[PDB]
This record gives C-alpha cells, structure tokens and sequence, in this order.
C-alpha cells in the first residue's frame, strides 16, 4: 500500500523538513558514542510516505483522542530512529517498534532532536554501528530517520534525569531536568498514534 514520493530540494517542504532536521541537532552526553561525532548532516534524499490505510488509521485514532481532550490532539511532528524503518513505513508503527526497556516504559519513543534519534537507527545505544564497517560514527554509510506526525493528546509530563499510558494521558513526555540543551522526548503507547510522514536519508558529516 505505500508509495514513497521523492521531493525535490527545491520544493518548500523539502527545505521545511531539511531545516528542522539540521537545527535540532545537539551535542549528546555519551560524547558521540551511541550515534557518532556531528554537527550536521549531509542530506542525501526527503520521501513522503504515502499509504491510505496507515494515514486512515491514524487520523480515526487522532479523532478519539482529540474528543477525549476537548478537541485537541496535541499533533507533533517528531523524529523517529530505528532499524526498521522499512517495516515501519510499510506496516505501520505497532508493538515491535516498542523500546521495551525505555525510561518511561514499553512504548514507542520520539524526539525533538534528529541527533536522539540518530542514536537509534542501528539499535539501541546505537547497536554495533553500521552494517557494513561496525561504526557508529560512520561517515560514509547512508542513514535513515523518519520525521512523523505524532498524537500526544493530554501527555503525562515526567521531569527527567507494549505498555499502557498512565491512566487518563494518551502519552508522556519526558522533559530534560539536567542538561540544559536538551529537547523533549515522547512515548505513545499505541501504534495508531503516529503516522510516518517522511522518510530522511541522510549521512552525517565529519566536523572540520
Ligand atoms: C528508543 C528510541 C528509539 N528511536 C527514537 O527515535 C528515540 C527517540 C528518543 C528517545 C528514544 N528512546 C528513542
Ligand atoms: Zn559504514
């Protein structure tokens, strides 16, 4: 059911999904060991994932909660990193793409930064690095993200240092209570609440 849709660099929502791309990148307390040492990416390709039957699903569930929130779904658009962005945009988010041991419980995880996210598209803690040289910090192997349209609705907020939502939220938020440059971070709990809207390919770029 999916169709992906190149965009052209010179098209308004390329450049809107670049920009947000490369300004949310930020320094990681692991000094680049999880998703490598950056400042900034190399875009190589932005897709819109195009599929009736996922968008469907997601727009039913973003009602539900939008009628359990007086009328506000609370819709992000937040980064998400996995090694199985192809399941994903194929299939849909579900239970699998839950990160069972995450600070905030068995759900699916989602980022302001792109550079969290970058943390996870070879596992978690970054896994072992890229297929092809065992490098996290890989320069020449390309990378993918996706950049997807999230439905928070009344979000548990967690002052911070598949499952259930707490009851009476649809999701939660984990602040940053430590380091200051950090972004938020977000869990749903059911795979009806994100839609994967563009798929990023990208590298990062070695600082000069
Ligand atoms: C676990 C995980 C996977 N993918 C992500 O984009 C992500 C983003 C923020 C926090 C996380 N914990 C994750
Ligand atoms: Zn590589």
């Amino acid at each position: 059911g999916t169709i992906l849709i190149d965009l052209s660099p010179d098209d308004k929502e390329f450049q809107s999904v670049e920009e947000e791309m490369q300004s949310t990148v930020r320094e990681h307390r692991d000094g680049g060991h999880a998703g490598g040492i950056f400042n900034r990416y190399n875009i190589l390709k932005i897709q819109k994932v195009c599929n009736k039957k996922l968008w469907e699903r997601y727009t039913h569930r973003r009602k539900e909660v939008s009628e359990e929130n007086h009328n506000h779904a609370n819709e992000r658009m937040l980064f998400h990193g996995s090694p199985f962005v192809n399941a994903i945009i194929h299939k849909g988010f579900d239970e699998r793409h839950a990160y069972i041991g995450g600070m905030f419980g068995a759900g699916i995880y989602f980022a302001e930064n792109s550079s969290k996210s970058n943390q996870y598209v070879y596992g978690i803690g970054g896994g072992t690095g890229c297929p092809v040289h065992k490098d996290r910090s890989c320069y020449i192997c390309h990378r993918q993200l996706l950049f997807c349209r999230v439905t928070l609705g009344k979000s548990f907020l967690q002052f911070s240092a598949m499952a259930h939502s707490p009851p009476g939220h649809h999701s939660v938020t984990g602040r940053p209570s430590v380091n200051g440059l950090a972004l938020a971070e977000y869990v749903i709990y059911r795979g009806e609440q994100a839609y994967p809207e563009y798929l990023i390919t990208y590298q990062i770029m070695r600082p000069e």
